[PDB]
């Protein structure tokens, strides 16, 4: 199975279930997304590079950087912002869907990511207990 | 879209491939797995509730309670308890991600449970920052 997506998509053209994938652009600093995002949306970067993140007065969180070929999406409180000139590929999670049944390879690569990000904030909160438990 | 796999667990044209899975019971209260558990593998609730949660030092916190056609995973950094008697299918990874390319709905449960339980410890970070912050 290809697992390289932007490559996928090529091949196909953008066609059938894939033509569902919209493109945007966000410039360096640019904020794509946060909980203030109304619908489960699915985003691909497709070049440039995002970071998903908590920032507070007293304290900061990386969840992950993002670069091409990663997918990701926004049904977590995360921020997600544009380090540089970034492009994306999103589509609501319906769509997602219908394209992975077609195309197992997005949710594959999807795993990967969530399971990344599940196990580093896992990570965190251990951190945080470690200090609150010590003090 | 219902990503519950009940449905697919009662279809013939599933049959076989769940074949491949092991099965093992639980009765209520027993541990399934824990963040030390060496093998990877996945394994969907066939009857039965699951949950899912992070113990460290004095603390615990649930992530997500998991329904009869939700699937999770072991090396994720979870313990996992039955909430009442439990039957579960697991395989090891490889063979999953190879059978995900021929039945692609089980991962789109996956992609379902994996944002649930990252949308969840998101919001234990976000709770612990407040209730640890001092002036």
């Amino acid at each position: 199975t290809d697992t390289n997506l932007l490559e996928v998509l090529n091949s196909e053209e953008y066609s059938g279930v894939l033509k569902e994938f919209r493109e945007q652009r966000y410039s360096k600093k640019a904020i794509l997304y946060t909980p203030n995002t109304e619908r489960n949306l699915v985003f691909l970067v497709k070049s440039g590079r995002v970071r998903v993140y908590l920032a507070y007065e007293d304290k900061e969180f990386t969840l992950a950087i993002l670069e091409a070929g990663d997918i990701f999406c926004t049904h977590t409180r995360a921020f997600i912002q544009a380090m540089e000139d970034t492009t994306i590929l999103y589509t609501d999670i319906r769509n997602f869907q219908n394209i992975v049944v077609e195309f197992p390879a997005f949710s594959l690569n999807m795993v990967k990511v969530l399971g990344d990000l599940l196990k580093n904030s896992l990570t965190i909160i251990n951190g945080l207990v470690f200090l609150e438990h010590h003090h």
